RNA sequence: UUUUUUUUU
């Protein structure tokens, strides 16, 4: 895929200012495979609050994914792959089925994103992040705000650099009393319990 | 407001 989905983009951001930023991130990081800018175009859906990046190569696109969660103009960008990948109802389940095509040779130690809820609606990114930082530096953090309203929805996602600290972060934060709400913290995917 | 608005402008 020579395309990437980038949501939670800054308001009023221009397509060109989205391009110049990514191309300048690809160069600073040295993630380019050949001379020239990787990002050829960017399309922004202002109302929907998202944009799509268009790369010249497939590998470069797969390299820009490392910028998921990067801070740009106070907004933590959400980078994902397009959804042109459909279930494809062609019938005769053989190249699909379920397992065939994605058996997974062996998933590496990854995915330790944490879900945080019960957060007061008045706290902002720099306040919430602080409460989380008290256990160690974060590698990715995003506070969900209403599309129109713009205020906190009451829950945010975060991931530390040192995953082990992830477990320590849940045991000390989960249940914490914030205002008139009870904080909730659990692995955003699997791991809401501890054996 | 306890799981984060994906398209060929």
């Amino acid at each position: 895929a020579r395309r990437l989905y980038v949501g939670n983009i800054p308001f009023g951001i221009t397509e060109e200012a989205m391009m110049d930023f990514f191309n300048a991130q690809m160069r600073l990081g040295g993630l380019t495979q050949a001379p020239g800018n990787p990002v050829l175009a960017v399309q922004i859906n202002q109302d929907k609050n998202f944009a799509f990046l268009e790369f010249r190569s497939v590998d470069e696109t797969t390299q820009a994914m490392a910028f998921d969660g990067i801070i740009f103009q106070g907004q933590s960008l959400k980078i994902r792959r397009p959804h042109d990948y459909q279930p494809l109802p062609g019938m005769s389940e053989n190249p699909s089925v379920y397992v065939p095509g994605v058996v997974s040779t062996v998933v590496p130690d990854s995915a330790h994103k944490l879900f945080i809820g019960g957060l007061p609606n008045y706290l902002n990114d720099d306040q919430v992040k602080e409460l989380l930082t008290s256990f160690g530096p974060l590698k990715a953090f995003n506070l969900v705000k209403d599309s129109a309203t713009g205020l906190s929805k009451g829950y945010a996602f975060c991931e530390y650099v040192d995953i082990n600290v992830t477990d320590q972060a849940i045991a000390g934060l989960n249940g914490m009393q914030l205002g008139d709400k009870k904080l909730l913290v659990q692995r955003a995917s699997v791991g809401a319990k501890n054996a």
